[PDB]
């Protein structure tokens, strides 16, 4: 029986899942940490104490306690990223899609979801890995981690809640794969972690973190990098937020031991209802509880780690989507609506960029205003929303990642960089949002191969191109088959900075992605504010 | 007789000269002031004392002591701006061109020369007014002023060397025109001052100066403006270049009366030989002794004058050439040469930007650079050479002028704005220099009207078109004839900001001349350095 598999903790039984007129195996809801209930809340993950019997592993597990988006009640474009199982703090489980017949020792891809470190589920329809595992004969693994206060409350010096704890659940999931994937036909020597958004940030931090280097082989980062402004906070302010969350819910603040005991016999929606207020009095693409730079999970600041090359040297394949900031305007900024062109006055474009660069002084606001403004045309309603949506995209992902890539490439054994700019044919979201972040995921997981989903034939063609790039990268460390006649995706070299477009057309090679905007974001603006 | 004219200072007998198969009458080298020699060096002008007997005004006067340019001995492209008569401290003369028959209270146009306040001559061949006098039936005067230390050495607080005496020389000549032009057929109530570069900034400063405002009626500014960064210094810097002048010539510096005494025994070229040594910085496009913000000629700072509206309110007609920067780059910047295409290496580019913005700190240069560079193509000799021509042009001429235009227009009674971008077809300079600043002047004085200078038949029509714009501007305050016939030159209005091309192509209208760069140069960088 290929659906019964005896793991280092106990026996497991999956289920025969159908996929494209064929079937493949699925083991869903397998637990990798002891559930973090009660006193365990906020603590480092403990590995799952072994269990007797057969673990019915044929359903999806629960999701983690997290905010639930209700800006657009019953709107498929937004519900699709919300929890689809029940929520529980007993949520640390991983899923596995094995081909069948079961491979003897094959490549393993581990997916890490995004959701801003405040949300995310391993069980979304759009992360359902049966199509990629079967179509590409890889062993696919979805993991899950604590988010919000539950995984990222930081009180440095305390070991009852040290911070970066949600990152350690992904490491323990990772070590679980390194200990057990071999019995599902996985090769632990060829594990590929790959995430999107906060997932792609987490991949990059395992790249950085010494404790996680040896649990995976390569790395794929989509639309996210470890040095994104929103993906980390320094230890001080990290405490600060933990302690304003106390003031926000009538806690004791003469200690850490009771500031904490104060935050455990809460039930969980109580902390999510108030998760959102402790920020520097503005959101627009900043989230409550996120990884901390703690001198342990991260030995140093990230800038000096990438400077010294203090990280895992390997191959990475990474990229962004074109329009990475439309979601955050839509849900925050003035005069962005799902049901207008969201053309935008100049007056509310200025207030855009004051939101969009949280920290900026008076002179920083004037800089950023000046590089995104067509001063022959300053109340042009479209160029102004297009402009400001580029500020949030450029500043929060695209240019942060291009920093990561230029610094990385100087040390690793290969980089591949993509620019994903295909607006999907069935996208429920408004046109003006362009190629939103998140809607290349549906192509990585072969969803266009399901024809009841009314994708075009050229999008089945493109998801197959992308899946083979992704899986071949996971096997060979290189997106392309050699011995091949298709157009080759050039290595990103520290000199020429080549990259590719991913879309329905035959492929193209561009040099230096978004240089002009990223010279301003990464080299010149940092110096303007450093300046007294 | 006709050439015998009796002035408020005595009789002048001028000469009858040929102009384009016809003849008009010139009065050359009339003295409007007493020789500024001996103990009267650095002293304010004195009115020329009346002369008994006739003044033989048949030949051009002397030229004021200058630095003479000699990078290219023999090169007509440079020689045409060197003094073409004996140099002498006794040099305050003005020349008058009178059409024939002598008219009856007709329009007066006074010309002030440029030369960076260190040079210039009324006697050059491109300032020969006989063509404009003749074809537009106006009276053309060209004045003169002491240049360099002789005109602008300033120890504010002494009355022996107060500074701006060189501007007082121009005013003294304006007063001469106000008191005697009627006796040549001129109308003292319809006097137009105009000038190029430092001559243009000078008409700008008579607009500001309350002691000058009643001596003329309108004003034409060519490629210069009072607020230009090379056009003024403070009482404190002017003093300190005065004392360093003395120090270079081992002068006693215990006081002014000692220092000023010590500097008047020196042969004139003794100052000229050390004039450039007192510039505070290695720089292109700065000159040593320039008009000072002293509190008399200029009541207060030029910005607050332009702000409160404290200036002469009338019509102005003004503009810029396409490529102001080119001249100075050839002379002072590296990689630039007269005989190659002057492709600039990136390393040589950064050298050039530090010389163009010499008062700028480290953050200020990274600002200038990031704004003029294509980072997709940063080693493209052309795009660096051309970009640097644009930095020097916009920093020093183009965007000082628009700042002046915008501020004046709130109170003035009419503004016409031109962008001169025709490169003369007989130009002897390389083409990478484009429209050299100053080579509009051939067209204002009508030199294409003579066929031996081998101009183009369409450049003749441009010069008649221009001369007529300048002349009916002088007469009526609008360069269009009310005979609603040709392309009308729109009013520059604070809202719509229209301006025009002048070239052989039929005339078109544009808006917001170089707006995107001037926002950087007038509103962003100044705020940068006031803060860093
Ligand atoms: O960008 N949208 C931002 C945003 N939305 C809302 C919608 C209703 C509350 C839901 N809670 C929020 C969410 C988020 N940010 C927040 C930042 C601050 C605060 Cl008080 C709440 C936030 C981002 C993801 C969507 C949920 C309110 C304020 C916002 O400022
Ligand atoms: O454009 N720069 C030109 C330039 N020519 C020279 C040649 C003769 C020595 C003094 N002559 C001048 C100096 C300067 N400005 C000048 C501008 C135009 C001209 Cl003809 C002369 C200038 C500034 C620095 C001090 C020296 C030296 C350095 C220069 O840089
Ligand atoms: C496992 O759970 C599923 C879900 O209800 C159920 O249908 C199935 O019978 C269970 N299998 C075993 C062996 O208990
Ligand atoms: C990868 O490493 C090998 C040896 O360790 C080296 O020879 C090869 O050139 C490297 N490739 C890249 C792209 O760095
Ligand atoms: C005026 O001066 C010129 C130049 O020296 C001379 O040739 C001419 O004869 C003079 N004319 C009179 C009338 O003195
Ligand atoms: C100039 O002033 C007159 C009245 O003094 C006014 O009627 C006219 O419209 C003004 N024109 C401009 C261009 O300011
Ligand atoms: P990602 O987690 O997007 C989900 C809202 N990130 C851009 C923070
Ligand atoms: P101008 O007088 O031109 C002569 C070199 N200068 C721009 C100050
Ligand atoms: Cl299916
Ligand atoms: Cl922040
Ligand atoms: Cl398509
Ligand atoms: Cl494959
Ligand atoms: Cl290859
Ligand atoms: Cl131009
Ligand atoms: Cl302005
Ligand atoms: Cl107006």
């Amino acid at each position: 029986s290929e659906l019964l598999v005896n793991t280092k903790s106990g026996k497991v039984m999956g289920t025969r899942v159908p996929v494209l007129s064929s079937h493949i195996s699925a083991f869903l809801g397998i637990p990798f940490a002891e559930p973090p209930v009660g006193n365990m809340r906020f603590r480092r993950p403990e590995p799952k104490k072994p269990w007797s019997g057969v673990w019915n592993a044929s359903t999806y597990p629960n999701n983690c306690q997290q905010y639930v988006d209700e800006q657009f009640p019953g709107f498929s474009g937004s519900e699709m990223w919300n929890p689809n199982r029940e929520m529980s703090e007993d949520c640390l489980y991983l899923n596995i899609w094995v081909p069948s017949p079961r491979p003897k020792s094959t490549t393993v891809m581990v997916w890490i979801y995004g959701g801003g470190f405040y949300s995310g589920s391993s069980t979304l329809d759009v992360y359902n890995g049966k199509y990629l595992a079967y179509t590409e004969e890889v062993v696919l693994v979805s993991l899950s981690y604590r988010v919000g206060a539950f995984g990222f409350l930081a009180l440095h010096g305390s070991q009852e809640a040290p911070g970066n704890v949600g990152l350690l659940d992904q490491r323990m999931a990772l070590q679980w794969v390194h200990d057990n994937i071999q019995f599902f036909g996985g090769d632990p020597k060829t594990v590929t972690i790959f995430g999107e958004s906060a997932g792609g940030a987490s991949v990059g931090m395992h790249i950085l973190s010494p404790g996680s280097r040896d649990l995976f082989r390569r790395a794929i980062l989509q639309s996210g990098s470890p040095n994104c402004p929103w993906a980390s906070v320094s230890v001080a302010e990290g405490r600060r937020r933990a302690v304003e969350l106390g003031r926000n819910l009538n806690c004791n603040l003469n200690s850490d031991e009771e500031l904490i005991h104060c935050l455990r016999e809460k039930k969980p929606q109580e902390l999510i209802d108030v998760e959102w207020n402790v920020l520097p009095f503005d959101s627009i693409f900043r989230f409550s509880f996120v990884p901390v730079i703690d001198g342990e999970f991260f030995p140093t600041s990230l800038e000096s780690m990438l400077n010294s090359g203090n990280f895992k040297k390997t191959q990475i394949l990474l990229g962004v989507n074109k329009d990475e900031g439309s979601f955050f305007l839509l849900y925050g900024a003035p005069g962005f609506s799902k049901d207008s062109e969201s053309k935008i006055s100049r007056e509310d474009f200025m207030s855009g960029v004051k939101l969009s660069v949280p920290h900026a002084n008076d002179l920083g606001l004037d800089a950023v205003t000046l590089q995104y403004t067509d001063w022959m045309d300053d109340n042009n309603g479209i160029k102004n929303r297009d402009g400001l949506d580029d500020i949030v995209g450029d500043h929060n992902v695209i240019c942060p990642l291009m920093h990561f890539v230029n610094k990385y490439t100087k040390f690793g054994n290969g980089t591949y960089l993509y620019f994903f700019n295909h607006r999907a044919s069935n996208l429920v979201w408004p046109e003006w949002m362009g190629v939103i972040h998140g809607y290349e995921i549906e192509f990585v997981f072969g969803l266009p191969l399901v024809k009841e989903l009314n994708y075009t034939a050229e999008e089945e063609a493109l998801s197959r191109r992308i899946m083979h790039y992704w899986a071949t990268f996971a096997k060979t460390g290189n997106p392309n088959e050699p011995h091949s006649q298709e157009s080759k995706w050039p290595l990103f070299t520290t000199k020429e900075q080549k990259f590719i477009d991913l879309n329905t057309e035959p492929m193209k090679v561009h040099q230096r992605l978004r240089v002009q905007m990223c010279v301003f974001w990464n080299q010149f603006l940092p110096k303007l504010l450093n300046a007294t």
